[PDB]
């Protein structure tokens, strides 16, 4: 349940919540996000998130 933060905009990916609108059910770890998933608030890539 390790949270990751977007270093572009500050959105925090929370595995307990997932990201339903992008096809990511609650409980999905950051490491298991789809290869094309991007920050839902700003569009930044996963390579620009850091552990938070
Ligand atoms: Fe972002």
């Amino acid at each position: 349940m390790k949270k990751y933060v977007c270093t572009v905009c500050g959105y925090e990916y929370d595995p307990a919540e997932g990201d339903p609108d992008n096809g990511v059910k609650p409980g999905t770890s950051f490491d298991d996000l789809p290869a094309d998933w991007v920050c839902p608030v700003c569009g930044a890539p996963k390579s620009e998130f850091e552990a938070a």
